[PDB]
């Protein structure tokens, strides 16, 4: 699809068998989501923007559908104010901006 | 163009006489820039992010260029980590997210 930005690019993800709503963010390096549960070990990340850091566990190889796009990759939880899809996501379902 | 995701969207713009280096950011909903003087009067406002939020001045009826491309909008000047281009910015030079 073709998402114009009037609006907040909004889509509902899969992760875990729930279906949730994120933010296809391409200011975003990583894919951080809000508090919840994922199978595995985990390892400590530090990830930093507006108003400073917070501290996430970073879980790798997550299964995880996009928009009905399906991906596996790193997926960093914590105390984040909105769950955001980032650039390690984004370029396994083929996202690119176009002006 | 067309900007792939393998690295972060950065791009030149010029602002108030100043070329500066900024990120094309889906996940904004407001254009941030660091400090740096504009012309005409401000209003103080909070942004939030990951961290939590940060001070800035509001100005509007601001002109930018993106990467060639010129655009009239508020702009959020404040101790932002990053310049970022958000939505309100990048629907004007016509913007979109495609996969
Ligand atoms: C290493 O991996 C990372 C590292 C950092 C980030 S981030 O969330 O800090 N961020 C990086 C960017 C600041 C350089 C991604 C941004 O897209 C966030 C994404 C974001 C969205 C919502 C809340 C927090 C973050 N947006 C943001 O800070 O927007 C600000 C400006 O406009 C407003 O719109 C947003 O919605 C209203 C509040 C924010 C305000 C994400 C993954
Ligand atoms: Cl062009």
């Amino acid at each position: 699809p073709q998402i114009t930005l009037w609006k907040r690019p909004l889509v509902t993800i899969k992760i875990g068998g729930q279906l949730k709503e994120a933010l296809l963010d391409t200011g975003a390096d990583d894919t951080v989501i809000e508090e919840m549960s994922l199978p595995g070990r985990w390892k400590p990340k530090m990830i930093g923007g507006i108003g400073g850091f917070i501290k996430v566990r970073q879980y790798d190889q997550i299964i995880i559908e996009i928009a009905g796009h399906k991906a596996i990759g790193t997926v960093l939880v914590g105390p984040t104010p909105a769950n955001i899809i980032g650039r390690n996501l984004l370029t396994q379902i083929g996202a690119t901006l176009n002006f």
